[PDB]
């Protein structure tokens, strides 16, 4: 009558996260700096669900996993619901990989964000930009996602394409596509990955994206690594015009006994539209954080950063092109704690 | 201290399910036909909790289940809560069979939806219809549902009222009640159920609704399976105004080691307003599926269909009835999974 | 091989809860009195989790918690995310007893809510009031706060400070702190609590708010108990205008058997604008109340209570200030069910 691990047909798995952060904001109203700024807590904890089943009439695995929202980050309202993050189903043999249907990462934004948005690097790096149309989707929902498996213990492909912000709600034909891929190498890793974006609807013009990116990742025996990474951003509107912009981030890291050190820089070069520069296009950030392995599964951190946004540019319709820049520059203090089951 | 079933007072269940569709629309508006076309995934997955409690001082056992909404539909944004679906508190005696309050199905509902709707005829025969105040409620919040024992092996009752869409809100004084039957005889099932609605706000009128529905179900020894359906819809409006809908699905399947081929039929018929009959207010959609039992608990299957919808009414407003036509007509490929745990 | 409760790093905890609820409303708009009046489910249950872990390198116990909100309330839509209620981190020594980051209730809510808002009486002595800015928070997201443990078996604080309700959202700089005492003698449980509030905005005007309380709550060898409070609020725009309003909330119970009956009663006295009391500004309501200890997991109630409200006020802006009292004078007998697990 008792129970064992296969006794059930779901796991649950979270991420409990919580963030203290304080922001002094400096855009040059005395009064939105205030609201902006100050202390708030950043819980982005959350849940989720997951299981295998081993049909009987198909050699492939089925895999599913629903994983809940944050559950009340900063600058934001409580409560989320189950599937606002990484929702999916698909299959793994292991010749082939796994595939993914429904709500996951591209190829290019789990580089993005994963090394090289670390620590507070994602208002510039992340979603920062001050091109046209979309550089990239990060978490899409409607996509088709091949993980290939590591071939010869070096080479790894992110194949991937699913459907548009509107597409999804029925209000566009926009679509996008997306391939990423990893050659290990020693102690290193290379990661280079690509994604355009077809049929985005924006300034009132459509609008076809394509973003590149080239990194690098290490490890050392001593305990120094690494992360670095050129992105490159073009974008072309339906009217002709043409814009390109590109960016970097790049991160060092010591680890010794029970601690981790780290300096991270990323920005946002100058815009280009149509040959000529738009003066101020800039963004960048550095970043600093002391963690502590305060658990086999999990950590303490402290850590501070100073955003310098752009002083801003209009889109295609003569109207202010909204920026992670739009509310101004600021810096933030920060300790939390990270906790995985 | 290691665990049973008995070790625990909830039991997680879920219902992972997935489908790739595509749709062509034809509407006319060929930019429209381009939104609300294409690709979509459509991942209907849900989790939810239920449990039993045998109170010392009460003889009927308690019952109480909280299932999650869909956690990505097609034209739909990501994320979904507990409770949006099949949720309640009740008791069970072997006797009186049970009762369950809060949100569930209406009994005429649980006819409409299946076998009915199934598959791809909801847009005709579950929503679909051009009758004014409201046919019927569907999953209902505020309701209270008798479900009698299956009396000899034959016969069996559905029995509910509830509260309105306005009035769980306290916006309104709608309510509404409902019944079925089930008679269970050789190899078939004859289905009845009725539901009225009252005091519905709509189009500047209070309507009374009346809804009544006839069907049949057949399983027989060979592989052949069927099931058909009736439905006839009045409706009074507080300035005099009557209005008349009737309505049919039929479905016939035949079953075959892991298969199950299916064609489905349904369709409203013209309305009814004060005698006269609004022209081209018919829909229809016909539809085709192989389904394969991939495993005892799961099937994969495959699936085209075609709606052609309404040319379109005035409520008694002057101004457009909302419809599942007013989109437009369009058909649909899809591929899908689905796992019961 | 097998599960204990040591397998798993996580709790599912719920609180299922349903309550049939009429209410007969008396407002002097005869239609206003049908929408909100009538039957409703109220259904309150909702699921959380929450795990201890002992960190290798942390003798303070790491603690979390994340609670789902209401699936199904009254007046209210269905679902509900995971979060909306009591979600925190913390940790816990002994010696200086616990600490709670996130989204907790305010030392001085405990209180309000309970035991002086049970039952029906939260309608005038929790969110009912007539006093400007903000009397005090409830469940408040961005929160620390500290629980001291029981100090020789007597003396206990729960001290807390947080953001306020704009804050954080980045739309403010409201604050606010709150600290309460507990002293357990012989059969007495003497309260006291307060609670400032700062940077509030509304009615066009910031507003600093001060609350405090002072109750006390017995329970008898023979089945008597009691609880009883007295609440007073000031509150001082910043244009120079102050608002007093004071209250109280009391509440009788035998116990016998499996039995608890229960009368409660509460009220906010007129309120005070600039030593001129507003005639009127009065709120009360009483309340009865019969509950069954069905097991010792769950009880049933039946329940009767009247509210009858303050007749309307202005803000500081010439306009009406919303009060539990704008939808109306209203009566309500209720039976309802609650199991923990």
């Amino acid at each position: 009558e008792y129970l064992t691990k296969d006794s059930f047909s779901y796991e649950v798995y979270g991420i409990i996260a919580m963030q203290a952060a304080y922001r002094d904001y400096d855009s040059g109203d005395a009064k939105q700096d205030d609201n902006l700024g100050g202390m708030q807590l950043n819980n982005e904890s959350r849940i989720g669900f997951r299981g295998k089943k081993q049909f009987a009439n198909f050699e492939p695995t089925f895999i599913w996993q629903i994983e809940g929202g944050y559950v009340d980050p900063s600058f934001g309202g409580e409560g989320a619901g189950l599937g606002e993050r990484d929702t999916f189903v698909g299959f793994e043999s292991a010749s082939w990989g796994q595939v993914r249907l429904g709500r996951v990462l591209t190829p290019m934004y789990e580089l993005v964000d994963w090394p090289a948005s670390n620590p507070g690097l994602g208002d510039v790096y992340d979603w920062g930009g001050a091109i046209g149309g979309a550089k990239y989707q990060d978490r899409q929902s409607n996509t088709i996602r091949w993980d290939s498996p590591m071939y010869a213990d070096k080479f790894s492909i992110d194949a991937a394409v699913g459907a548009g912000d509107k597409a999804g709600l029925g209000a566009g034909d926009d679509y996008w596509g997306g391939i990423a891929a990893h050659y290990k190498l020693g102690p290193l890793q290379l990661d280079a990955a690509y994604e355009g974006n077809r049929n985005i609807e924006a300034e009132g013009q459509t609008w076809e994206n394509n973003t590149y990116l080239v990194g690098v990742q290490g490890w050392f025996e001593n305990g120094i690594s690494f992360f670095a990474q050129y992105k490159y951003m073009e974008a072309d509107a339906s009217n002709g015009v043409n814009e390109k912009q590109d960016a970097m981030s790049a991160g060092l890291m010591y680890t010794t006994g029970d601690w981790q050190y780290k300096l991270g820089y990323a920005a946002n070069f100058d815009l280009e539209r149509d040959g000529k520069t738009l003066s101020n296009t800039s963004d960048d950030v550095v970043s600093a954080q002391i963690m502590y392995f305060v658990d086999p599964s999990a950590v303490l951190y402290a850590r501070a950063r100073m955003n310098d946004f752009n002083e801003g540019l209009d889109g295609l319709d003569d109207a202010a092109r909204w920026t992670s820049g739009t509310n101004g520059d600021y810096n933030e203090y920060s300790v939390g704690v990270e906790y995985y089951f």
